[PDB]
C-alpha cells in the first residue's frame, strides 16, 4: 500500500473538474509515473463513489499495451490517487493540433491498436471506452494508449473546444435516451478515423441541436482528398443501427487497414 510521500510530484501534465494528474516519481526506485489527484469533494457533488471504487477494481485488472495502466490506488482524506502509466508523448489531441491532420498510415495504424484495446476490453467485458483525441496518449515511441478513467483532464491548449467537444462522438442510442450495447465503441471508431485524416469530427456544428440532428440522421460528407476504403471503413462504422456495425476483428480485416496499417 502507497501513500503520497511515497512519491516526488513534477509539474501538473493537465488539470480537470475533479482534480489533477501530476508527473511524479516513486522516491526510491526513482521510476517516472502518472499520479491522478481526485478531491472527493466534488466526488460526492457530482454524486460519484461507488462507481469509482469499482472502476478501480476493473481497470486494476486491465492488462494492454494499448491501454494505460492503473498501477495502484490509495486515498487520504480529501484526495484518491490512481498511480497510472506515464505517457511521456502527451495527447494525440495537441498531435491532431499540431499536423492538423494525420495521413492514412499513421491513422490506419491508430486504428489498429484502438481496436486491439477494444477488443481486448469487450473479451475481458468493459464497453463504451472514451475514446475521443483528448482521451487517447502516446506512450514512449509512437504508441497509442486508451486513458479513459478519471473524469476527463486537459493540459493548457487550444481553447476553441472546450467541451461541447462532447456528442461529436457520442452515438445516436447514447445521446438519444436509451441503452447500448458493445457495438456504441464502433461508432466512436467511425468517429476517430474521419478526424484523423479531416482534422475536425464528421458532425461538427456550431450549435449543439444542429450537431445532434447530423449525428441522429447520420448526415456527414467527405472531403475530395478522402480515400474511398477509408470511406467504405468510416460508412460501415457509422450506421444508425448498433446491429449493421462491424465486429471488431471485421475492422482489423478491413481492406483498407491492412493496407496501410503499419502494424
Ligand atoms: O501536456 C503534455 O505535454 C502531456 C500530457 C500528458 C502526458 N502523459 C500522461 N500520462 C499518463 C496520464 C496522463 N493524464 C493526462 C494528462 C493531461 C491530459 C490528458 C491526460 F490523460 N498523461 C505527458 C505530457
Amino acid at each position: 500500500q502507497w501513500a503520497l510521500e511515497d512519491f516526488e510530484i513534477g509539474r501538473p501534465l493537465g488539470k480537470g473538474k475533479f482534480g489533477n494528474v501530476y508527473l511524479a516519481r516513486e522516491k526510491q526506485s526513482k521510476f517516472i509515473l502518472a499520479l491522478k489527484v481526485l478531491f472527493k469533494a466534488q466526488l460526492e457533488k457530482a454524486g460519484v463513489e461507488h462507481q469509482l471504487r469499482r472502476e478501480v477494481e476493473i481497470q486494476s485488472h486491465l492488462r494492454h499495451p494499448n491501454i494505460l495502466r492503473l498501477y495502484g490506488y490509495f486515498h487520504d482524506a480529501t484526495r484518491v490517487y490512481l498511480i497510472l502509466e506515464y505517457a511521456p508523448l502527451g495527447t494525440v489531441y495537441r498531435e491532431l493540433q499540431k499536423l492538423s491532420k494525420f495521413d492514412e498510415q499513421r491513422t490506419a495504424t491508430y486504428i489498429t491498436e484502438l481496436a486491439n484495446a477494444l477488443s481486448y476490453c469487450h473479451s475481458k467485458r468493459v464497453i463504451h471506452r472514451d475514446i475521443k483525441p483528448e482521451n487517447l496518449l502516446l506512450g514512449s515511441a509512437g504508441e497509442l494508449k486508451i486513458a479513459d478513467f478519471g473524469w476527463s483532464v486537459h493540459a493548457p491548449s487550444s481553447r476553441r473546444d472546450t467541451l461541447c467537444g462532447t456528442l461529436d462522438y457520442l452515438p445516436p442510442e447514447m445521446i438519444e435516451g436509451r441503452m447500448h450495447d458493445e457495438k456504441v465503441d464502433l461508432w466512436s471508431l467511425g468517429v476517430l478515423c474521419y478526424e484523423f485524416l479531416v482534422g475536425k469530427p464528421p458532425f461538427e456544428a456550431n450549435t449543439y441541436q444542429e450537431t445532434y440532428k447530423r449525428i441522429s440522421r447520420v448526415e456527414f460528407t467527405f472531403p475530395d482528398f478522402v480515400t474511398e476504403g477509408a470511406r467504405d471503413l468510416i460508412s460501415r462504422l457509422l450506421k444508425h443501427n448498433p446491429s449493421q456495425r462491424p465486429m471488431l476483428r471485421e475492422v482489423l480485416e478491413h481492406p483498407w487497414i491492412t493496407a496501410n496499417s503499419s502494424k
